[PDB]
């Protein structure tokens, strides 16, 4: 990989993707998968259960390649792109959210190219309402993750997970299941700072959720169904249309 | 991977290693691969080409997992660790050295997890030999390196592709023919850097080279053929032994 571009859309291509892990060489995960994520939009990627959500946010992170098919960014493959260019544009948090053994300022800042001010690390700490709980300690930001496994909350922690990835300043953020730990409250901080914040409105999101509420909300919706787009459109044309995305919602609480 | 350990020997070690390119799923590259990189010594990669010595390289840094048998580094598994972790750990400087379109001082940066001070960017230039080419630039540091594609020297590309890795200050350093296009005088000056240092001589280097001259002074030499271990040893027990290494050396010039 060669390509830094100082000026990056966002704008993310699968063509007819086909994957599988290179430990179960035949297992197709993935088989013509083919979607757009549209920078300033919000695309809520939902499904059933091994369809492949967790799969697609690998390969967006180059974590994996396509045996099959083009992943681009921005018009180039993401092969293409240098490896830490992409760590500055692409940040994921996740509901596999490993903390350390270290400073809350210093899980924040994470892997970051710079070093931040705590003007900076209080804001998006503020953002994920992980603020409020840090300050509650002693030694404040400055106060070591416990290697305890369980020292913290669940939704405390992913508001810890979330905080990181905003101070990258990421220009595609892929949530992957990183809202289910979060309550109500702090769910609409993240909802509003994803769709009512103007920082937010320049950047392409990928919400993968089993909470169809979530996806309700968001620009666009991905249905996948046996590692392919069963169904794509917004909540309202994915509704009328009464298949895979409505069966799966007409099963619900009103 | 959650591993984040403040305190890393360096210890790395093969155990049993096979792989295959995901894309060429039972093309068995290596196999059956053993050895270990001792930390504070210098370990030389050699052997014919296709053997999988880049291969090797390219697990090191974890950008493939081991089909069969295990990486370990400093006892655990290298999956175990922390992705951005191991960039603070595990630098590679290559004969695939890519520079950006930016400037010079921004290429050494790099992934850098901080703001290097200039004092610490023309020391890490000075010793990888690229702080006097780039001095004589009317812009200095600060010039924006050419998108011609070879508006610089073979040699002066890979010094800032050395310095870039340098000022990360890993604890694994992985020399992947980044020494073909540097001149003797550059070479001893990377060469007393590994050896003759009091800061690198607690680090463990892995020298891959194709070059037998540059593994003649190596504390360790690894011979690859095949995709696993034909020989090992130092250049002295592997000269009398009189077989794999040997029988390539004995047809070169005295
Ligand atoms: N590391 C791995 N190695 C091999 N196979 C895997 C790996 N991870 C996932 N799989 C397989 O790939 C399929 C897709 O998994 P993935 O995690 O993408 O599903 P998902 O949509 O995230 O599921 P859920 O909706 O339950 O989170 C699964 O059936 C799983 O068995
Ligand atoms: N990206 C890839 N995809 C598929 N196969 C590959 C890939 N890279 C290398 N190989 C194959 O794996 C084998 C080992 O390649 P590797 O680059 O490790 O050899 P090497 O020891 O670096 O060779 P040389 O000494 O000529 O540099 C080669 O025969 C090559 O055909
Ligand atoms: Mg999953
Ligand atoms: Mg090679
Ligand atoms: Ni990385």
């Amino acid at each position: 990989g060669s390509l830094a571009p100082l000026n990056m859309k966002g704008l993310v291509k699968f063509q007819d993707v086909s994957f599988a892990y290179p430990n179960h060489p035949n297992v197709q995960v993935l088989q013509g998968l083919t979607f757009t994520l549209y920078p300033g939009k919000v695309t809520a990627l939902v499904g059933p259960n091994g369809s492949g959500k967790s799969t697609v946010a690998a390969l967006l992170q180059n974590l994996y390649q396509p045996t099959g098919g083009k992943v681009l960014l921005d018009g180039e493959p993401l092969v293409q792109y240098d490896h830490h260019y992409l760590h500055t544009q692409v940040a994921a948090v996740g509901q596999e959210p490993l903390l350390f053994g270290r400073s809350f300022r210093e899980n924040i800042a994470y892997g970051l190219t710079r070093t931040p001010t705590m003007e900076e690390i209080t804001a998006v700490a503020m953002e994920s309402g992980a603020h409020d709980f840090i300050s509650g300690f002693p030694q404040g930001y400055d106060t070591e993750v416990g290697e305890t496994g369980n020292q913290l909350s669940g939704g405390q922690r992913q508001a810890v997970a979330l905080a990181r990835a905003l101070i990258r300043k990421p220009r595609l953020l892929i949530l992957d299941n990183a809202t289910s730990a979060l309550a109500a409250g702090n769910q609409l901080r993240v909802q509003r700072l994803l769709y009512e914040s103007p920082e937010w409105a320049s950047r392409t999101v990928l919400l993968i959720t089993q909470q169809l509420s979530l996806a309700e909300r968001a620009h666009h919706i991905l249905f996948l169904k046996e590692g392919s787009v069963c169904e794509q459109g917004t909540h309202l044309q994915l509704m009328e249309r009464g298949g895979c995305y409505r069966s799966m919602v007409e099963a619900l609480a009103a």
